């Protein structure tokens, strides 16, 4: 069974209880905080260099190593549901500009091609994955992903050290493969809903 938090008070309670056990060092905490300030400064270079840490500028490499090292301390204590909102660029360059009709609705014909590319297949990203324990904040995004993450999987609640407290952010490792088990158009026809699974 996967736990889904429906209320901020309960979500903060859970997250804080786990965060207290991490014992992240000061350099680990500073590298994660730097990431939260603007994830693009880390995920950008990682995409640019196709995950090859040796190509990163020395200062970014150092932050990547500390964040990577921090996941030795951060594991999910139970099966849990996490959320991420995305823009059309997430689907790739061949879809970015065709997936939405002029009126903001999802193009049903192109969506069939998106399914063909992604549905029941794995995908791996070069960047770390930022999610939230709650979905509310992603309500107006064109793509919302619900990640089902199993107990024991790497990942941590970092809200207490985030630059932007209250986002209820859970950070997942980079180069992290997930399986897309479902994709649907939402009832209002203006959103794509993706279900993805992570087991490590």
């Amino acid at each position: 069974t996967f736990t889904e938090f429906t209320n901020v008070e309960e979500a903060k309670k859970w997250g804080n209880a786990q965060y207290k056990k991490y014992g992240l060092s000061k350099p680990e905490q500073e590298a994660i905080k730097f990431y939260t300030r603007d994830a693009s400064k880390i995920n950008g270079p990682l995409r640019a260099n196709q995950g090859n840490e040796n190509g990163l500028p020395a200062d970014i490499l150092q932050k990547v190593k500390l964040i990577d090292q921090s996941f030795s301390k951060m594991k999910m204590p139970q099966n849990i549901i996490l959320f991420r909102g995305d823009d059309p660029a997430y689907l790739g360059p061949e879809f970015q500009d065709k997936i939405l009709n002029k009126d903001g609705t999802i193009n049903k014909t192109v969506f069939e091609q998106v399914k063909a590319k992604f549905l029941k297949k794995d995908r791996t990203e070069y960047g770390y994955i930022s999610t939230s324990l709650m979905s509310a904040q992603f309500g107006g995004r064109p793509i919302v992903t619900k990640f089902k993450v199993t107990n024991g999987s790497k990942g941590g609640y970092i809200d207490p050290i985030s630059y932007f407290p209250g986002q209820l952010e859970v950070l997942l490792p980079r180069n992290n493969s997930y399986y897309i088990s479902d994709m649907q158009i939402s009832p209002n026809n203006r959103q794509i809903m993706i279900t993805a699974m992570i087991f490590k």
